[PDB]
């Protein structure tokens, strides 16, 4: 199996993207570990994983601390001795205060581009040094579509994530020489408790109108890029912006009038 | 096993990346068909591939011959009653005529811009309906890092490929409502006959001080990536353009400088 | 008078963009040559700009004779002893038989194909050693919106407009050393008689409500663009692809939907 | 009659170099120029050579370490004027003692570049757009840098901070196109100003240098140039542009300095 031996890391991982990343590099064979706030969620996946024959284990995460940023890959080196792979699956937004430039809240805005790049930067920097260790690695960031998607709303959501793929392409050229890749997989409308709890059925309605493989995203999907990213199978790829939306924002807007669904 | 009961097509794959790609699909349980010039060099990659345990078979293919685009398809089409995956491997160009802009053969141009990009257009517009009928399709167009990196010299190369990239991204947005996807992948540096014989060792050394990961790729680094798009593990990934060379060109060109290989 | 003594020629300049940009020329001081096919309408053109205060001159040119690309090239440059601009405003498609990829006829696509993109590699190609002797010179070839958003018809005509974009910047990288400039100006729906006859008001309605900047755009903001990159206003700009289409295809394609006209 | 006569704009950090020099060309123009600028006292001295220029400019309180100056410095010049049209965000940096790659750069000190990269134009253009609607449209003109879209080996909190900047431009542009406010971004590469050459060693710049196509240094009035055209009615239908003058650079492939010197 592709990732025998490996070592990995998903943050926000008891649910969701992150939950199904964490299940699909752990049938590869990589000991997963589950970075996430809630220990009790994290040991009904690890139990879930373990039963498909696959190894997975917990470490405290919590974007509200940090700190747990560094201390969450530090206690995995010292657990496991090495670190290969880093997915930083964290992100989010506030929807009620992510709005326009002018409508939107100027305080959280500049909380919001903090929280997501830093969700990135921190583990990042702290993996490195223990990926270097092992000969190299791989480092995937969940970005959005939106982040090469200009829209007319949730303004800090789009620059920060686009600030992510910035820094994605950066990390990528700063330590390819110690065979560390860096890659970011952008998704779309996915069918998970985030996007159906925080946007209406009207908003996600008009949304996938404009997807032109006509249907919501799984999780998986995200995940299996993700494997792709985190395995040798892509050991020639780095930099990447790797967009998985069904099609989203590809071509005409006129596309939804001339091809309904 | 991703690939089983599916029928694919590989043009120009008797060596090289079109071969290792045809390999990748029937060791994951496609039906591989070899779209070749030469039968008796397709019947050696065969007898390997049944060795391994997969099925491939041999329809001619010669890109001299432009009519065999349509008839290899619909040969393939009548023997197994579907279609479900293309890969457009063909390409090339003159090295003697093939220059920069005013030193170039200006007919060879045009027949280089032709050759290329009817060798994705043919058989990707006579492979669709096939598709259409069996409810989809992934259709992977193998272009060069060189359609995105503008040089001093193959002016007729770059461009054609270029050309490929939208092609590939316009056929992508047409037949989405068909669940028909349709992805490049750009090649770097790999260790092929046509690389190792067409460019000199010192170019091939400059060209690797460039290249991030700092080596040259495999032929497998491809056929990884064509079997992530030919699957249902991209499902919901189309009019991607996918950078398979070690980081090459992503960032400054004083890379090579400050961090010598 | 910032082109005072220059010579700047334009194809297919007695209507539209090409007019309204051999006119911005010639008020800026530059002698205008109309490369077109009517002499007898460039005659009239001629004598306007010279009430205007300008000048301008005729050279015969048609697409459909591949020939006067390079002979009307050479006739300025006997003329004038010097060529300083050339914008390549030439191009077009047929939309009966320029449709999506199936539909779309076989051999029309790679007439357009090369008609397109050989009217920017001929006639910059005759005219690079006369701008290398004056010590530099201007090349601004007129592409569309079309080149960088694929689209479910006209598919010959979004991807050799595409490929002329690459062939803009491969240029613009071949001949920088010797102060030769390449750059690509894309417009949007401009009121010409191309889209008014060739595109119905249904589809020119629907094109328009997803233009953010909500006005049909008018040939002089192609010409005020085409000034710029003619001039020495730019002398440290090559190889941009620059967007004149009132900000259509820019973000989300959700946005005539919530911010409808 | 000129091209900005009764027209007000605000450039931003105008004292010296690009910020000056965009000042210049704007009240050359016709434009009624205030600088935005921390010191009183340079300003008047550029207030007077404008005036010997036959322009009209004008001081305005700024500094970046002060945030709330953003707001009121527009305030200020809306009361005194009547009126915006124009803003130049041109203020921006990184500190070069502390902003290197991920691992070697302070972490504390990338997210203080980060905002106050981001915040300068954040916090201007909120507090602007208001005004701009009440006169029926307006142009925002971001300076950004060449490193926006060049990934580098140093200097990370300002690449990422830039590439956000670039982001932040065209989540304005969509946003506001409706309200006739547009919003266009101007990459620098390396100007001969004191910032490049202080800060840089005149090894690196010499290096620089030798990647720049067009071969040699840039000139603040290359930018201003390019500014004057996002500022005007020349540029009416053009909106969220990533506009480059860097006369080449990154353009095409890093072997480029070698085959080409
Ligand atoms: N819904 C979508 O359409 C979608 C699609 C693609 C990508 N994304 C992005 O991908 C990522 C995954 O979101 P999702 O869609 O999969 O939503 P999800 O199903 O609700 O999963 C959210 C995960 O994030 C964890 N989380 C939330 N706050 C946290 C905190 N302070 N500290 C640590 N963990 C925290 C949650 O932990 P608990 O289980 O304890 O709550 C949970 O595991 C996000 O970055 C998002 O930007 C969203
Ligand atoms: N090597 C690289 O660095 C690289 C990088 C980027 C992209 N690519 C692209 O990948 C593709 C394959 O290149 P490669 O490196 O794998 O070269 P390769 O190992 O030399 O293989 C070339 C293949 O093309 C076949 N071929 C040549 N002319 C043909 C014709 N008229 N009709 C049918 N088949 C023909 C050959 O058939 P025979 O066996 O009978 O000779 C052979 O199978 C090309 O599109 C190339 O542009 C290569
Ligand atoms: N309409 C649009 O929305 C639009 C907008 C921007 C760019 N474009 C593109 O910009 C360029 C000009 O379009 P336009 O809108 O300005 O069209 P236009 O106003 O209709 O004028 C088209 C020009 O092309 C000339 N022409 C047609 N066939 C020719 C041939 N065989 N040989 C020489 N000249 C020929 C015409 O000459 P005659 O006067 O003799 O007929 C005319 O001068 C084209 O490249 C087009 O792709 C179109
Ligand atoms: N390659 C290049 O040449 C280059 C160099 C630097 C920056 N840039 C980029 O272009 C823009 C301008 O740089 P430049 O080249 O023109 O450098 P410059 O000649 O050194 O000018 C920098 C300007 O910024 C002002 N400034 C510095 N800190 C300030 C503060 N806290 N508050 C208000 N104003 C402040 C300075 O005011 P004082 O006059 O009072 O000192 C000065 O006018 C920046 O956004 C940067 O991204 C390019
Ligand atoms: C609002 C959601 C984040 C929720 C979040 O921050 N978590 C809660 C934590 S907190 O209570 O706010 O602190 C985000 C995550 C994924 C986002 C979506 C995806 O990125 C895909 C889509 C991208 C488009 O640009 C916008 C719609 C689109 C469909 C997004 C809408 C908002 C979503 C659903
Ligand atoms: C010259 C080669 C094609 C040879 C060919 O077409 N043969 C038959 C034509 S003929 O017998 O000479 O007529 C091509 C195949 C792949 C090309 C390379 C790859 O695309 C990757 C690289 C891309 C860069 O833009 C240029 C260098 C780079 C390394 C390319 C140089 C030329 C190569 C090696
Ligand atoms: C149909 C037009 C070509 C006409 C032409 O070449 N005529 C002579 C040839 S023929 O007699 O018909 O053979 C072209 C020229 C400009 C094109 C438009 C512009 O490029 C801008 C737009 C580009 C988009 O991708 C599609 C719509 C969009 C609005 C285009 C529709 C078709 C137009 C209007
Ligand atoms: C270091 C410079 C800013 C100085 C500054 O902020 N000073 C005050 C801060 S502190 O006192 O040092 O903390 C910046 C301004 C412009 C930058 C340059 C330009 O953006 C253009 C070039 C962009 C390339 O990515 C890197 C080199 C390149 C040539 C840059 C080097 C660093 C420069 C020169």
């Amino acid at each position: 199996k592709r990732l025998e031996g490996k070592v990995a890391i998903v943050t926000s991982s008891t649910r969701g993207i992150g939950r199904a990343s964490a299940e699909a590099l752990a049938k590869e064979g990589a000991l997963v570990y589950l970075a996430a706030r809630s220990e009790e969620l994290a040991n009904e996946v690890i139990a879930d994983i373990k039963k498909q024959g696959g190894v997975a284990k917990f470490v405290y995460f919590n974007a509200r601390e940090e700190e747990t940023y560094t201390s969450m890959v530090e206690k995995v080196a010292e657990a496991e001795g090495r670190i290969d792979i880093l997915v930083n699956n964290y992100g989010g937004t506030n929807v009620n205060l992510d709005k326009n430039l002018t409508a939107g809240d100027t305080d959280e805005f500049f909380r919001i581009l903090k929280d997501n790049v830093q969700s990135v930067y921190l583990p990042a920097k702290a993996a490195i040094p223990h990926m270097e260790k092992v000969g190299g690695g791989s480092i995937v960031n969940i970005s959005t579509i939106g982040s090469v998607v200009p829209d007319i709303s949730r303004i800090a959501y789009c620059v920060s994530k686009s600030a992510i793929n910035s820094l994605t392409q950066n990390i990528a050229l700063q330590y390819a020489r110690k065979n560390i890749r860096c890659n970011a997989v952008l998704p779309g409308l996915i069918g998970t408790r985030a996007a159906l709890e925080n946007m209406t059925d009207e908003f996600r309605d008009s949304f996938l109108g404009h997807v032109p493989l006509n249907r919501v995203g799984r999780p998986e999907d995200i995940a299996n890029a993700v494997l792709y990213y985190a395995s040798d199978d892509s050991g020639y790829v780095t930099g990447m912006i790797h967009e998985v939306a069904g099609g989203f924002a590809l071509g005409t807007p006129q596309y939804s009038e001339y091809c309904p669904r």
